[PDB]
């Protein structure tokens, strides 16, 4: 039984294939068929590209033998602006990743496969290199091998790949399904005893391999954006002050891109953002707040007001060496953003919020008085009181993860008269809802067993601190670039509290996403990224 | 008896004043002389200016309100392309760090005064606000306080701003030197007792300073670049394979710079490099080679071998999300340097090395014959016996690091037949070298504590290994773009080595530095920052 599976790059997991360049340029030019291929292959396995895929010479050396070989093959045709260096940066430029090859060979590894790439490639040393270093990038992190016949010494269609190949993958031939383009390098494959595909359409190659391998993969249905490996992250420690660090998870280059999470969540809460921002062309720092995970979280509830949150982000930054982020925050995150834009704008590039809209405190009423002219904001007022709320939050973390995280038909918990408790009704063993795995669940469990729940919901115990402090910013408007991001089905940051926003930020640009409840990036995660990337592309660079 | 010292901003510790641009801008213009800094300062303690500087209205809110000012004072005044926008984002632009004061600021800090920064400032939201946000950075991280107007809702000259700055220096007024061009603001803080510079020019502001402090901050030698205190820089950990981590310091952003230390020693021999490359426009991550201070120190030789510290280089990148980095290396990490440019071009923007050359391996020739040709080198041979040189290195680690970081007129070992050891006639309790402070000879020792000089070691003990694997890169060139950094007396890493790399790099550029051994960047680390940072800015973009 089939348990790994094999790819090529160039033609199978990277469309338009680099070889058919050379005879689309023959045609452009009006030159012989196949002169350009016949240059390119010259001297066979002691010729030039031979020398180039074995790592003998970098592509920039092999560029003036390939046009010696071009002038030769042209003699001997008799026949005659013409550069080869244009002919492949342009050729290198448009391959682009075969998406749903890639969408195959990450659900055969979902279900057990180990895969690899096996191709034959060159050391890239040209002035323009960095574009199929990001595309080899993106690509490799999704296998188990990557194989290049530069770096082996070793080309296809050779025996000792084929055994090399086997030796790294662990596996015995017939164990082995093998994709490739080109019929010759798929012929060793075959003759050890591997499963072989000649990959000429990308349809009937998926059609192929889903037949061998008993397994859907064509017409699937639309898989999620890749989330983060916790274990597989750069984590970075900044002491903002003596008794407090910062924890983030940093990915990409870029322009600085930091995520805010809510309450009660960690930087895992935007697991499938991290990878897609990244890949967009960002570097992202995806926070534990103050009182999270492997942040620090002192006990004292004025630690926790917007005034030394946003002053100990700004010290952040400092310590870094950043003079600017855009700040991307969800909840209180969210919250804590519109501030960062209000009061410390020189440090924000851009600012969005996910559900949180941003209402401006009112002068002539208590937080109190406020938040008691609303059911919705009613659970606030049960988490006043230090130690009541933390009690039965970190009596079962499991329970109360599994209670919280949930999509908008899936609700558990009765946040309306919290009775005496967010769980009154609740099971003490709820179901496991769609948008989460038991392992994610896990996760947060384990971050939550370091510091509790009392830094977390010290953010909400800072009303008065926090609403004098924001009546400082009363006669102010938000005039940087900004997106307000509403969630349909979030029943207590209903997207109708955002309606007045315009008066505050004139410029503010919009995003909505239908059927999505209060936890919007592992609820709707492929919109998000939709919508951030294409905010951040516009208005942040 | 004075112990702290208080600096305005505006036409202070920066200049050209921004005040001075009104008075420019009117004389170009040939308008009534003071209009504009009459429309400035309209309506006084009520007026817009007023509520700009105490924050209650962003920048972006008062242009609208200057212009009205403006308006009504050419009215009045009977006279009439024009944009305050325009003139105050040209005046900010131009507005530079004056450095002379700085760097007075900066010797009365390291002499025991408490440093402060009192500016009457503005939240800055225009789109063009990041040029401010860099130079209040820059400024910020050399004083003790940052005292902003705007974010205090007090302003200068209002007694209660000068209260709150005793306050927060936590002295009295007779205590405190007081910096500032504005006469007006000058006097309160005269009024309480404090000592008070008009400062004009430059020069006799210092002359005042020097003599009221009794501290030479007008002639002084040129001062080191700024350095880094571990506990304030933001430190990263990326896990390569499941036993090994590698640790790194972050700052800055930009192109991603990354800096490979040599042996014996750590992410902090780059400490001057760091605060000038960040500053620069880098973003540089400062490693812990492995085997060495926070990163894995796994006992096995093979562990060391360049193929596979290459190899979890490349890994480091991946795991970041980088698909480049400029690689600058010192000693070994200089060798790992080079070897990542021949075997991995794709993902080096730049390769720069300080003092070792490039040498291509001798395939008629063994390592160890070929090291035997050279008295030099005869100390990496006592250093191939397992537990030999760790034994000597590990016995005193305050004499280790001592008897090694010394400048090239200040030796100390000889190393030259090693008689039996690095130590034979070498003091127990060696001399200071003028080049390191004890804090810093105590850094390395903590470090080293953790792992000891194994891991350092084993980076020597695979010649054979590297011999092989660097014999598959003999028909490359070293085509993008690269730097050779030469120092004078280094006596073992000689500047002489390197005269054939113009043969296997053709297109290398060079740096030489003049009367400096082999710890080049803290033997000469402003010279160090000019070359890497000319060389960066024209070579790595
Ligand atoms: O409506 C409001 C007013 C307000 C001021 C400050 C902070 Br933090 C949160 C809130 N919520
Ligand atoms: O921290 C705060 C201040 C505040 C003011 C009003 C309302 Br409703 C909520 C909150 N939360
Ligand atoms: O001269 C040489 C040849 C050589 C090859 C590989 C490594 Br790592 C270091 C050296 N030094
Ligand atoms: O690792 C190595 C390989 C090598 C080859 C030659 C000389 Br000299 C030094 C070294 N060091």
């Amino acid at each position: 039984t089939l348990r790994a599976a094999v790819f090529d790059l160039d033609g199978v997991l990277a469309l338009p294939a680099v070889f058919g360049v050379l005879g689309r340029t023959e045609e452009a030019l009006a030159l012989p068929r196949g002169l350009l291929n016949d240059a390119f292959q010259k001297g066979g396995p002691e010729g030039a590209t031979t020398r180039l895929m074995k790592g003998e010479i970098t592509l920039s050396q092999w560029i003036p033998l390939m046009e010696e070989n071009c002038r030769k093959c042209s003699e001997t045709a008799k026949v005659c602006n013409f550069s080869i260096k244009e002919i492949f940066d342009k050729a290198i430029s448009a391959r682009k990743i075969n998406r749903p090859m890639l969408q195959a060979a990450l659900m055969l590894r979902k279900k057990g496969f180990t895969t690899a790439i096996l191709t034959n490639t060159w050391l890239d040393d040209r002035a323009e290199r960095d574009g199929l270093a990001q595309l080899m990038c993106e690509l490799k992190m999704h296998f188990d091998f990557l194989i290049e016949s530069c770096q082996v010494g070793m080309v296809k269609p050779e025996p000792q790949i084929y055994k090399f190949l086997l030796d790294t993958l662990k596996a015995s031939p017939s164990e082995v399904v093998f994709l490739d383009d080109i019929g010759a390098n798929l012929k060793p494959a075959r003759d050890l005893g591997m499963v072989t595909i000649l990959v000429q359409d990308t349809d009937t190659a998926l059609k192929e391999l889903e037949k061998v391998t008993g397994i859907q993969l064509l017409n699937t249905p639309a898989p999620l954006p890749t989330s983060c490996n916790p274990s597989d992250m750069s984590h970075g420690y900044v002491t903002v002050k003596p008794r407090v660090r910062l924890h983030f998870v940093e990915l990409g280059s870029g322009p600085a891109v930091c995520l805010c999470h809510g309450f009660p969540e960690s930087w895992y809460s935007w697991r499938y953002q991290i990878p897609a921002l990244a890949q967009a062309g960002y570097r992202v720092l995806a926070m534990d707040m103050k009182g999270y995970g492997e942040s620090s979280a002192p006990p004292e509830i004025e630690e926790y007001c917007m005034e030394v949150l946003c002053k100990e982000m700004v010290t952040f930054l400092d310590k870094l060496g950043l003079s600017q982020a855009v700040f991307i925050g969800h909840d209180w995150g969210g919250m804590l953003v519109w501030y960062m834009a209000l009061f410390y704008p020189e440090r924000v590039r851009a600012v969005a919020s996910l559900n949180t809209p941003f209402i401006p405190a009112n002068p002539n009423m208590s937080p109190l008085e406020s938040i008691k002219a609303n059911p919705v904001f009613d659970y606030q007022l049960y988490f006043q009181e230090p130690g009541v709320a933390e009690a039965e939050l970190e009596q079962n973390l499991s329970r109360t993860f599994k209670s919280l995280f949930r999509a908008s038909d899936e609700s558990v918990l009765s946040m309306h008269k919290v009775a005496g408790g967010l769980f009154v009704n609740s099971p003490e063993e709820p179901s496991l809802s769609r948008m989460v795995t038991e392992e994610e669940i896990q996760f947060y469990v384990q971050q939550f067993k370091k510091s509790g729940f009392r830094g977390p919901l010290n953010w909400y115990r800072n009303m008065e601190r926090n609403w004098k402090w924001a009546c400082k910013s009363l006669g102010r408007k938000i005039l940087i670039p900004a997106l307000m991001v509403t969630a349909e089905k979030d029943f207590v940051l209903v997207p109708q509290m955002s309606q007045h926003m315009e008066d505050w930020i004139p410029h503010l640009k919009r995003g909505h996403i239908e059927d999505c409840g209060h936890w919007t990036q592992m609820d709707k995660p492929t919109e998000v990224n939709q919508i951030l990337i294409k905010w951040l592309d516009s208005d942040a660079r």
